[PDB]
């Protein structure tokens, strides 16, 4: 029951792979400290290796059993449908990995007559064969971080052909099934503003609320064969199309129970026992394992009138609290189930007894104060890998621009309003580059959003609030402050003037510049604008935003 087994054949990049900070002419503006940023790359792969794989062990007992069929009882009720050839196609995003058959996503994408005919012989194949392993590359990932250095991510795709396949049978299950059997528990249904609004309620809704956070080790590598069986025995619950079962079946015992793993030279370098890291069910899976056996960890602990949060293997627990001893003895049982269940803990949860203290999905709530003077909850995160990766782009060209996804997210925070509008808004300028859109990434999907429709973007997903929000709170203020300092990034008091001069750059423009100027930097001048409704905002056909997790599975929307 090994997570991986490992031929010794190395995993190789693609490319030519950079680590240091890459520097230009703009890097000293936003922050000086470049040793402290880093890509990870294939060098590091060996040392993940190590770290992922390991021996699984099971024990399932009957609160399992009972969650179980609870959720199957709810996964009755979904009925779902085939996607078509094209509409799959569609979904493809433009950077994805070329298929191995002399076709690639720009093909893809162009519905021709190579790439469709290929992933209907792949369809077919599915249709015929339930038993033969696919084929999948393994790589690793170049992702970008400040110090305190962590090894490269390992990435784990089946072929183009392939993802096209699972789009076709599995994107509407994947889109639609958790909510349904998850309900209000299922994280990646919420904006970030509606996400706080269910964390506030929720934890006004206890008399002593208690709440911990429950970081699982290496949650891919913890992933069973039976973890995945189940998730499938959920999946055929729902109301499908005889193709669309058969292929499922299929995927189940070809693709995500296991298999074969090339490098990018072509050399085979192991055996995968895991969930897969790329492939369409990498979200949903998770989640649903997760949430499974959280519930059922909480009915062997005996947490009283707990409510649960899940976003893939990030969990959240708001519960009763029975005393400061008796929720630390609690949260030992808990964890001795999602052991036995093979999900031991990274770092042991602890209770939590502020709600502002407890980081889920990377984040927390955070107060401030609009422009009545009353006192507003939002979500915000520490800001030192937004800023790391923003120092990286500001140097070089990205197919995900994180920055973009940040002010997105992160829009009524004080550093993605004062530092990312501010800087990046500036290149943009200086490079007549406003009108040009940029692809992001939302819980694992990818967009292409013109940064000129930031205004109305907001707007409809944080409201106008986030344009008038002041006064945050001393923690929050201070973890920016120290933040700066760690990075070497220009103090607060140096973005305000440089948003003033920022603002009247895009109100110069006219149009959906001057828009920009208006209302993004609204917050640094005295002489403040009045911010109304924007028309276009209500326009915005915003659906699928805040629908389901896609990470790790080839989504672009
Ligand atoms: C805590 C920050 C310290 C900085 C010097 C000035 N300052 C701001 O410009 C400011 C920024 C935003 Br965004 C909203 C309200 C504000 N008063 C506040
Ligand atoms: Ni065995
Ligand atoms: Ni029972």
């Amino acid at each position: 029951h090994m997570s991986y087994t490992w031929t010794g054949a190395l995993i190789t990049p693609c490319a030519a792979e950079e680590s240091k900070l890459p520097i230009n002419a703009l890097s000293n503006s936003l922050l000086r400290h470049h040793n402290m940023v880093y890509a990870t790359t294939s060098r590091s792969a060996g040392l993940r290796q190590k770290k992922v794989t390991f021996d699984r062990l099971q024990v399932l007992d009957d609160h399992y059993r009972d969650v179980l069929k609870e959720m199957k009882a709810k996964a009755s009720t979904v009925k779902a449908k085939l996607l078509s050839v094209e509409e799959a196609c569609k979904l493809t995003p433009p950077h994805s990995a070329k298929s191995k058959f002399g076709y690639g996503a720009k093909d893809v994408r162009n519905l021709s007559s190579k790439a469709v005919n290929h992933i209907h012989s792949v369809w077919k194949d599915l249709l015929e064969d339930t038993v033969t392993p696919i084929d999948t590359t393994i790589m690793a990932k170049n992702e970008v971080f400040c110090v305190q250095r962590k090894p490269a991510r390992l990435i784990v795709f089946p072929d183009l052909g392939v993802r096209v396949c699972e789009k076709m049978a599995l994107y509407d299950v994947v889109s639609t099934l958790p909510q349904v059997v998850m309900g209000s528990s299922y994280g990646f249904q919420y904006s970030p503003g509606q996400r706080v609004e269910f964390l506030v309620n929720t934890w006004k809704s206890k008399k002593n609320p208690m709440g911990f956070s429950y970081d699982t080790r290496c949650f891919d590598s913890t992933v069973t064969e039976n973890d995945i069986r189940v998730e499938e025995s959920i999946y055929q619950c729902c109301d499908l199309a005889p193709e669309a079962r058969q292929a499922i079946k299929s995927l189940t015992e070809r693709l995500y129970i296991g298999g074969p793993l090339t490098n990018s030279k072509g050399q085979n370098c192991g055996y995968r026992r895991c969930r897969a890291s790329g492939v369409l069910t990498t979200s949903c899976g998770n989640t649903l394992t997760c949430y499974l056996k959280a519930s059922a960890a909480c009915r062997a602990a005996k947490l009283q009138d707990c409510t649960m949060l899940v976003n893939g293997d990030d969990l959240v627990v708001i519960c009763e609290s029975a005393g400061t001893q008796e929720d630390a003895a609690s949260l030992r049982v808990f964890t001795e189930a999602m052991t036995r269940y093979s999900a031991p803990p990274g770092d042991p949860p602890q209770p939590e007894y502020d709600l502002e203290l407890i980081t889920s999905c990377s984040s927390n709530v955070s107060v401030a104060h609009d422009a009545s003077g009353k006192r507003v909850y939002y979500l915000t995160r520490d800001p030192t890998t937004p800023l790391a990766r923003a120092a990286w782009e500001t140097a070089r060209h990205t197919p995900v621009n994180s920055w973009l996804g940040n002010i997105i997210m992160y829009a009524p925070t004080l550093w993605a309003r004062m530092i990312l509008m501010t800087h990046f808004f500036s290149i943009l300028l200086a490079q007549e580059q406003l009108e040009k859109a940029l692809d992001c990434q939302i819980y694992g999907a990818c967009y292409s959003i013109e940064p000129l429709d930031l205004p109305q973007i907001i707007e409809r997903l944080h409201g106008l609030s986030a344009f008038s929000l002041h006064s945050y709170s001393p923690g929050e203020i201070n973890r920016v402050a120290s933040c700066l300092r760690k990075l070497g990034v220009p103090p607060l008091r140096v973005w305000r003037h440089r948003a003033r001069s920022v603002r009247a750059r895009l109100l110069s423009q006219g149009g959906r510049a001057a828009t920009c100027g208006k209302y993004l930097f609204n917050w640094a001048v005295k002489t403040k604008l009045k911010l109304t409704p924007i028309p276009a905002a209500s326009r915005l056909d915003l659906s699928g935003w805040f629908v389901a997790g896609y990470s790790g599975g080839d989504i672009y929307h």
